[PDB]
């Protein structure tokens, strides 16, 4: 538009839940409903206590995941764009932005826990989805892995930004895109943790 006085501001990304991995059972928890999410996106002020490594995040139009690794909350650019994230003292600007990698990052929220970058060199991985499904993935290249059991794309939608983990629970990568044919996801593409470590 040409009328700057009425130009709108995009809201903040908002943490609305988490994938609980602290015990023997993975499960999703919601920490904020849709109305409170809307309010928090506009103010950028989120007073909720943050816990865990994998957050469920939302904008006005999308929901996806974000994963703390080495004190940075990482997610995908196709979800967050250049948006700030809401925090107790207001909006927080991204400290990493790389559209070529489909990658953004903010300082990790106070109270969050960070995953350690994997140095195991192992190819037996586990994808964690927004529904707290743990999906075995065999690593097939620097940024690719195959599902041991393929599943319709619907079961992976909304899990970009989530982690691929090694058998020891280290972060190996961030889920970016799916490889699907006839609607069935047979493989996943992820941002390797080394690419995060280079971006850092
Ligand atoms: C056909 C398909 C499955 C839709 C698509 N496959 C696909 O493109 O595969 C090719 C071949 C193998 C790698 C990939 O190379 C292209 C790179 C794509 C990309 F990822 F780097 C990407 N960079 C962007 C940078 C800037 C702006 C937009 C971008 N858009 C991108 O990709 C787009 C988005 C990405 C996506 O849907 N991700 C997921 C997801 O859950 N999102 S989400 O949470 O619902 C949501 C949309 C709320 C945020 C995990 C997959 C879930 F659904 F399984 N896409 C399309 C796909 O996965
Ligand atoms: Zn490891």
């Amino acid at each position: 538009g040409s009328h700057m006085a009425s130009m709108k501001k995009k809201g903040s990304v908002v943490i609305v839940g988490r994938i609980n991995l602290s015990g023997d059972t993975a499960y999703a928890q919601q920490t904020r409903g849709e109305e409170g999410c809307q309010e928090t996106s506009q103010t950028g002020r989120d007073k909720n206590q943050v816990e865990g490594e994998v957050q469920i995040v939302s904008t006005a139009t999308q929901t996806f995941l974000a994963t703390s690794i080495n004190g940075v909350l990482w997610t995908v650019y196709h979800g967050a764009g250049t948006r700030t994230i809401a925090s107790p003292k207001g909006p927080v600007t991204q400290m990493y932005t790389n559209v070529d990698k489909d990658l953004v990052g903010w300082q990790a929220p106070q109270g969050s826990r960070s995953l350690t970058p994997c140095t195991c060199g192992s190819s037996d991985l586990y994808l964690v989805t927004r529904h707290a499904d743990v999906i075995p993935v065999r690593r097939r290249g620097d940024s690719r892995g195959s599902l041991l059991s393929p599943r319709p794309i619907s079961y992976l939608k909304g899990s970009s930004g989530g982690p691929l983990l090694c058998p020891a629970g280290h972060a190996v990568g961030i889920f970016r895109a799916a490889v699907s044919t006839r609607g069935v996801a047979k493989a996943v593409d992820f941002i390797p943790v080394e690419s995060l470590e280079t971006t850092m």
